[PDB]
């Protein structure tokens, strides 16, 4: 009865065959159309994975902010393979168990946190990819969020910024997850504000690990930053 | 596989075809002094190709940069550079290697002059300063308000860049173009070139269409030839 299925979240739709051909023979693929409505796509994603019995093959052709949202409501009852499009075709992320991602670490090999102590709003920046975002996020926060002296957590990577292989993505996601729990020891935050310069698979896996435990807001860059998912919306998806 | 040849002429395509693997078709894109039209036709040609692309370009580095910007960074490519009377392949089988952000730079160095939120970028591998001429143009024709300036130039290397170092120089340049954003959040980048075509292409690939950018070309004087709005509308 239980049988593997593909779920493809895409800003387009026409290109789904590339994903399908990468999967085992006779794997059905359910397409979720992302049209610039984050909460609707997350809702449809939840609806789809809720009723799936079996291993889920995921791919997401779309923003990392959406990937993070989908991760947050994914939960920990289902297994998945994450497929990523690179230098030719789709390749599976080394199959990462959900419980494995939430493992807390004492030693980090890749992530480098820079914590700036402030108030109860924490601005989280995953500064992992080619495009440098720190000053852009701070300018946006200062001009648009109307917060008093927010705390900042900028996370950069040692060595691999802008060139993260598939094979390191589970490790980077695990390390990020562990840091996001560590930071809560500094103080009790009211709210986490998430900004990404980050591969989609990592964003998804970090969302899976972090979950919907804290008040959070997810932000997307499209010429400027805007909030695209809130804790309230994500809670109401279930 | 196919080859795409972007050229200010057209008649000379056969040496490119001959350099490629047997039975590679080549599409010529004829540049006639309209940058946005050539970039449009380039994008139209490569848009639905996923596999490896062979590229060559006979024309200005400013065009090469524009083609790089709309190429994206999902597709692998070989750039065939014409040097010392023949074509030489620059194979890029991992595009992310061009986008790796660096702490250690071996071949290029930044010279940053702090100003406002317009950044004037000079990609100058010539071993003779272009800053005075660019500044005169900026002050007199663009009338920008207290722009920041970033010159990127060679260090250590005293002459031409060998083929073998062109990916490295492009990678380092691209990394510096992101590193400068640590100084402040810029609103707009203005690109001026004195540089080899393959480097311009590779830097365009990495930089992408992520910041408001304007591309300038030197032909006796400087003029803008590509804007962010035009490039956005190509897609």
């Amino acid at each position: 009865m239980a049988h593997m299925i593909g779920v493809y979240i895409t800003k387009w739709g026409f290109e789904v065959e590339t994903f399908k051909k990468a999967l085992p023979k006779n794997t059905e693929v359910k397409t979720i159309a992302f049209t610039g409505d984050w909460i609707e796509a997350v809702r449809q994603f939840y609806s789809t994975v809720k009723e799936i019995d079996g291993h889920i093959h995921l791919a997401l052709n779309g923003p990392s902010s959406l990937a993070f949202g989908c991760g947050v409501i994914f939960g920990s009852l289902k297994t998945f393979s994450f497929w990523h499009y690179q230098n030719g075709a789709y390749h599976t992320i080394p199959i990462t168990n959900v419980r494995a991602l939430k493992q807390r670490l004492k030693q980090y090999n890749y992530v480098e946190p820079f914590y700036e102590a402030g108030g109860k709003d924490l601005v989280v920046m995953l500064n992992y990819s080619h495009h440098e975002i720190k000053t852009a996020v701070k300018e946006y926060v200062m001009n648009k969020l109307r917060l008093e002296n927010p705390s900042y957590l900028e996370i950069s990577l040692k060595g691999i910024t802008g060139n993260i292989p598939i094979e390191l993505m589970p490790t980077v996601a695990n390390e990020t997850s562990s840091l996001l729990q560590d930071v809560k020891k500094h103080q009790s935050f009211d709210r986490f504000h998430f900004f990404f310069s980050c591969p989609v698979p990592i964003a998804f896996m970090v969302g899976v690990a972090f979950g919907l435990y804290d008040e959070l807001v997810v932000y997307n860059f499209s010429g400027t930053y805007e909030p695209v998912l809130s804790f309230k919306d994500l809670k109401e998806v279930k």
